């Protein structure tokens, strides 16, 4: 029934922090989450561990939630929150739709999926944001989910009205061009946006990573298995909309294979 994942153990705040890793690069975001809970040591490890179970993740992610005492806000609210989170706890381990929407990196259609990363005061953010400087698109895209543009954009190609066919393309242009979801104009206002040593979760193009400003640049947590044995390599560089990339040590100093 479960999937198994190898344990980097790496120096993080000076104390042997063991994180989760994974080639595969699978859509569920149990191990953003889970890393990041790790790294404040809200889930601890017996030293010797090698490999760990969905399951366990699970688990662990379970009580740790339970384990929520309310701080004041949402309080009817809190306490349907924790069961959304509770009742949507499993489909984190299997993968999970993603409606962003282009407003702001912030900006979600909400699932109950959204209860947990709410409940741990972890932000999600995501890159794919329309370019106010191509107000054409800001209007044709306008408040609108990703899910739902293509719902439109279908609509409109079949819609008398060339107004629309014209818009129905003004979008598909959009997606066409932002193929890779992260703009530019995103980078700058997710960088901005993100607090400074704060951890987050990071989505593009179906996969969940595990984020933190520091210095004022934004660096994600190193998941893939490759680097399973490099105790020096943990952060790689989001300074650039695509391309190269420098990764780093616990400490974000450059580090080489």
């Amino acid at each position: 029934e479960p999937d198994f994942y190898c344990v980097k153990w790496i120096p993080w705040k000076g104390e042997q922090t063991p994180i989760i890793t994974q080639s595969t690069n699978g859509p569920c975001p149990l191990l953003a989450i889970m890393n990041i809970l790790f790294l404040q040591w809200k889930v601890k490890l017996p030293p010797q561990k090698e490999v760990i179970t969905s399951d366990e993740l699970m688990a662990h992610l379970g009580n740790c939630l339970l384990s929520i005492k309310p701080q004041e806000g949402l309080q009817l609210n809190f306490q349907q929150n924790v069961d959304d989170a509770m009742t949507v706890l499993p489909k984190l381990a299997t993968g999970l739709d993603v409606n962003v929407r282009f407003t702001g990196v912030s900006d979600f259609e909400y699932t109950p999926e959204c209860s947990v990363f709410d409940l741990l005061g972890i932000p999600l953010y995501h890159g794919w944001l329309v370019d106010p400087q191509s107000p054409e698109a800001v209007r044709a895209v306008g408040k609108l989910s990703y899910n739902q543009l293509v719902e439109r954009i279908i609509t409109c190609k079949h819609s008398s009205d060339t107004n629309l066919v014209t818009e129905g393309l003004i979008a598909e242009q959009f997606l066409e061009t932002t193929a890779a979801q992260l703009t530019y104009h995103g980078l700058c206002e997710l960088t901005a946006a993100a607090k400074e040593g704060e951890l987050s979760v990071f989505f593009r193009n179906n996969h969940f990573s595990t984020m933190t400003k520091h210095k004022s640049h934004l660096y994600l947590l190193v998941d893939d298995q490759g680097f399973l044995q490099e105790e020096q390599v943990v952060w790689e560089s989001l300074h650039n909309v695509d391309g190269d990339s420098c990764f780093c040590d616990s400490d974000f100093h450059l580090s080489h294979s």
